[PDB]
């Protein structure tokens, strides 16, 4: 058989050391495991709407059988471009639109998230953590959550402040949010946006942060916690091969903890046994799926249950969640 001819559309730099990072490592991993078998390319820093669905149209046109688009802001041009290619296979990243020729792919990082939140309320001085979100969907409020559960299963007291830059990457963007941030009290800082600039901003602080999508504690060696890394190559080369082979079909995947989508980084050197401790058996527990980030009881800051105690958050409402547990706030806007 001729080469496969594959291809990613990132919405960032490779050189972000974070989400595009992560997800470049698992097109390399496709490679090295696939070998002459593949052909990959990329495409780097693609814009939303028009200019997304003209790189993914051109991919298409050039003669790749499997494109992968990585990011949410993709998905309306993946849609519009798979129903031109019925003969190419699409897969979108966190995206809930499917078609014959148009699966969607993401992980529970908001497992890795919970085991932050943990962390985060045993190294909190302040009993406020924070928050750098890019946009509201169901990807970045799961995390949200997520944190803030992990925190408070440790203090219920925890408050999670949220601030907003409206992008997935701008490293000044960030470095400003992280710093409202701080003087607004938060001093453990996770993000869904996509470089280190939240660790660097943490390290200059003296507070600490979390990695996203990758290690990134060379940027930021006294700040860095964990990370919750990101791995995408297994499921690149499982995707890459179901094509070759002639079994791909259309589906929802969904990869966590269990499947090796989701792994945490080496602890820092600053977290007391104690901790450290309590963050591996809930590492354990996670893996195992004695405990889920969404199990009930839960409610929203309505004071709405949710979920009742003995059951989990149902699939079609972590797919779609758009509401905060009690302990959710903004920031006082700048
Ligand atoms: N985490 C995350 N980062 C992104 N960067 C650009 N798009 C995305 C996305 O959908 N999710």
């Amino acid at each position: 058989q001729e080469p496969l001819k594959v291809a990613f559309v990132y919405a960032g730099p490779v050189s972000d050391a974070g989400y595009t990072y992560a997800h470049d490592q698992g097109r390399l991993a496709m490679e090295k495991n696939l070998g002459a078998k593949v052909k990959s390319s990329y495409v780097e820093n693609v814009p939303e709407g028009a200019d997304a669905e003209r790189v993914i149209r051109k991919l298409a046109a050039d003669g790749n059988k499997l494109i992968f688009t990585t990011s949410f802001g993709f998905m309306n041009p993946t849609e519009r471009v798979a129903k031109a290619f019925p003969n190419v296979v699409f897969e979108h990243a966190t995206g809930v639109k499917l078609a014959k020729n148009l699966g969607v792919y993401e992980s529970r990082q908001y497992e890795g998230t919970y085991l932050q939140g943990v962390l985060a309320a045993k190294m909190t001085k302040t009993g406020v953590i924070g928050f750098v979100g890019s946009f509201p969907v169901p990807e970045v409020i799961r995390n949200i959550n997520a944190y803030t559960l992990g925190a408070q299963s440790v203090n219920p007291k925890i408050k999670t402040k949220v601030i907003w830059v409206s992008t997935w990457y701008d490293p000044a963007k960030e470095r400003q949010a992280a710093e409202t941030l701080i003087a607004q009290g938060a001093d453990v800082l996770t993000q869904n946006t996509n470089s280190p600039a939240t660790l660097q901003v943490a390290q200059e602080k003296g507070k600490y942060a979390f990695g996203c999508d990758a290690d990134m504690s060379k940027f930021a060696p006294k700040a860095h916690l964990t990370a919750s890394i990101s791995n995408w190559g297994d499921f690149y080369t499982k995707t890459a091969q179901a094509v070759m082979a002639g079994t791909w079909k259309s589906e929802e995947v969904h990869w966590g903890m269990a499947e090796g989508m989701v792994k945490m980084a080496p602890l820092n050197a600053a977290v007391p046994p104690d901790a450290a401790k309590l963050f591996e058996e809930k590492k354990a527990a996670m893996v195992s799926g004695k405990i889920k980030p969404f199990q009930g009881p839960l409610k929203d800051q309505s004071g709405a249950v949710k979920v009742a105690a003995g059951s989990d958050l149902p699939l079609a409402s972590l797919k779609g969640m758009n509401w905060y547990v009690q302990g959710v706030e903004g920031t006082i806007p700048k």
